[PDB]
């Protein structure tokens, strides 16, 4: 059996860089206000995991690799395991390119899987919405689970 | 032989509530604009479900400039959609919605959707997902202009 | 093991028409603002299937006139050189207008072509926003792709 599962998050841009995207800290003039540490791709991600495997969603569950390796946790429990992940960061800025291997160091840890089943990029809206307006960061991600 | 997909649907805020959202009534200051019922959730579904069968989409089988499919039931399109699916040798992996939207809160009525969308698509409910969550007041829906919804599924030979 | 991919993109409008997607030369009172060719379908479609393959992205691949349908080829090339082959695609794009749905059947026949499948394999919709959003507004497209492969 296969499991197919999608996640979708946004953050408003507000107060003080930087900001935390993939587990990685990185540089930019403006902060991520969020109830957490706003880390809009971990987030993106465990929905996606979760989704998969009919656990719903994350409210239904701070530091966002904690939640991600917790909702792993209960996922494997339930019996599944890592097919591979596919991770797309929407922004404007800032760049994203040099931080994507260490994203997917970050998140392989945190999954217990090879970096080869980890796919992490990066599209800008050019210009366009609230995403081009640079008024937020977005992140869509899917994943694929084996039971 | 596994098949994925994805669909997308958007309706603007109009009139008065309620909205129909995953077959679910849900009250609501303000409606969906729609020539059908506005269900966001199962259209988003139904395309996600007729694109990994490579059948197209919603609108194909069920035009805007045609009067038979006003106020339609996105329920009725979602089984007739299904059966098509099955008619081409398919069965149902999992499905996996996410409703975006500021507002209303649509986590009370997630199970009734599920019960919903398991029935339509003869399936077990731990085989469908609903989601839900919001822009943070950014964007369209950000700005309760609308909703939105995106769908993955994945099919079996 | 099956694989998948998912994949976006967006070109803001501009210039004169017409534009290209999927492929397709499609009529427009506008044009598509791009360092390429502007083709968002075969873009999003692109980055789904290296995203798939864990390859990365179009532009780690060709850091930004091209011939989209040049660098999907190319990708493709590259994917099915680390053992992969096509399970299937899904494409949706999003646009006010213009009207896309009498152009998808060649789309698809474009894109069978170069990902050497079965058309059957090749899933290619549209929808609208209802006037919500820069889609909405007319101020751009968007592409959103999926994509399954098999090793
Ligand atoms: N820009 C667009 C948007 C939508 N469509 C077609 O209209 C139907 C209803 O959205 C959809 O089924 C789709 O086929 C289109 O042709 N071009
Ligand atoms: N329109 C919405 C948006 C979100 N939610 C719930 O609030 C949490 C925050 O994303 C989500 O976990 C979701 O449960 C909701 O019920 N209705
Ligand atoms: N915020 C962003 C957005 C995009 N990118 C990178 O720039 C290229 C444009 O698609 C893409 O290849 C993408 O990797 C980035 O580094 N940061
Ligand atoms: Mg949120
Ligand atoms: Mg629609
Ligand atoms: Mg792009
Ligand atoms: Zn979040
Ligand atoms: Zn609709
Ligand atoms: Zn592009």
């Amino acid at each position: 059996a296969m499991r197919i599962g999608h996640g979708f998050d946004v953050h408003a841009f507000g107060g003080e860089g930087p900001i935390i995207i993939g587990g990685v800290r990185i540089p930019y003039e403006k902060g991520l206000l969020a109830h957490s540490d706003g880390d809009v791709a971990l987030h993106a991600l465990t929905d996606a995991l979760l989704g998969a495997a009919a656990l719903g969603d994350i409210g239904k569950l701070a530091d966002s690799r904690e939640l991600l390796r917790e909702a792993w946790r209960r996922i494997q429990a339930k019996g599944y395991t890592l097919g591979n992940v596919d991770v797309t960061i929407i922004a404007q800025a800032p760049k994203m390119l040099p931080h994507i291997p260490q994203m997917r160091v970050f998140i392989a840890e945190d999954l217990g899987c090879h970096m080869d089943e980890v796919n992490v990029k990066a599209t800008t809206t050019e210009k366009l919405g609230f995403t081009g307006r640079g008024e937020g960061i977005a992140c869509e991600a899917v994943a694929l689970l084996m039971k």
